[PDB]
């Protein structure tokens, strides 16, 4: 059952813009609940320009909130002022796309492989709740801590009915360079087209946030994929890691890995990370962890088809 907590605007203080983009505008703030004096750091989202879309996103998030999962973003509630806003716990390290681009020189193999495991765990949770995300990408993964990531942005996500295996889209804007070939050609989305997007997300992490098919127009992508061309092997990836990405991009959807299998394979690689990713100076790299004494110091695309 989907239940939204409507948080009174008078409960929020110190709201400041964090940034804007295709996702709309995100602000940070402090939520002081009624009765309790706790000051909870929150992120607040508004869409660009509209109420229909953000409420649909709230519904999807509330629908999959029970039992929930550590690698899936959960909605604290919504706020009704001049716009409808979504409220969630603030992820102080931001989105994983910007994080990999900014901390490239300190991201070791263990971190990249554990992020792959965690994103697959969050997606496996969503598949069990019959949810097709349709927008998995490094820009829609958030960093709670350098060691703990969460999937966010349910703006395009759809719940499949009990007797439904696929979602047939209309003409809304969609991320072509992260989509399976069948989604580009026939507007068909399934858990296996989310696996294709997962493969593209992994490629983004392994290249430290490179743009996929950079300088290639979205209208040429279907023909590139029908010719058998795929994103290149990242220079840190051994063949075993690249072969997982290539399996995610197979034409036959049922031949692609399942999220349950990706959890197992990436967990195996995370048990011996320097065998699977070759990074110069890997053993010397460090990122802040909540187990560190000084961790508190650290806390101070879409087109019409
Ligand atoms: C990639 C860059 C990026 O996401 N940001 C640059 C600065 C501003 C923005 C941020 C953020 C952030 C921080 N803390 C938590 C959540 C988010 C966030 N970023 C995005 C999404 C979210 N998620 C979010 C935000 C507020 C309220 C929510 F309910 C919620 O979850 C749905 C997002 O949904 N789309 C991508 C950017």
């Amino acid at each position: 059952q989907a239940l939204l907590r409507i948080l009174k605007e008078t409960e929020f203080k110190k709201i400041k813009v964090l940034g804007s983009g295709a996702f709309g505008t995100v602000y940070k703030g402090l939520w002081i609940p009624e009765g309790e004096k706790v000051k909870i750091p929150v992120a607040i989202k508004e869409l660009r320009e509209a109420n229909k879309e953000i409420l649909d996103e709230a519904y999807v998030m509330a629908s999959v909130d029970n039992p929930g999962n550590p690698h899936v973003c959960r909605l604290l509630g919504i706020c009704l002022t001049s716009t409808v806003q979504l409220i969630t716990q603030l992820m102080p390290f931001g989105c994983l796309l910007d994080y990999v681009r900014e901390h490239k020189d300190n991201i070791g193999s263990q971190y990249l492989l554990n992020w792959c495991v965690q994103i697959a765990k969050g997606m496996n949770y969503l598949e069990d709740r019959r949810l097709v995300h349709r927008d998995l990408a490094a820009r829609n993964v958030l960093v709670k801590t350098p060691q703990h990531v969460k999937i966010t942005d349910f703006g395009l996500a759809k719940l499949l009915g009990a007797e439904e295996k696929e979602y047939h889209a209309e003409g809304g804007k969609v991320p072509i360079k992260w989509m399976a070939l069948e989604s580009i050609l026939h507007r068909i989305y399934t858990h296996q087209s989310d696996v294709w997007s997962y493969g593209v997300t992994v490629w983004e992490l392994m290249t430290f946030g490179s743009k996929p098919y950079d300088g290639i127009p979205a209208s040429e992508i279907s023909s590139i994929l029908e010719k058998g061309e795929r994103l290149p092997q990242p220079p840190i990836c051994t063949i075993d890691v690249y072969m997982i990405m290539r399996k995610c991009w197979m034409i036959d959807a049922d031949s692609r890995p399942k999220f349950r299998e990706l959890i197992i394979e990436f967990s195996k690689m995370a048990r011996d990370p320097q065998r699977y990713l070759v990074i110069q100076g890997d053993e010397r790299m460090h990122l802040p962890s909540p187990t560190d004494s000084n961790f508190y110091r650290a806390l101070m695309e879409y087109l019409i088809p």
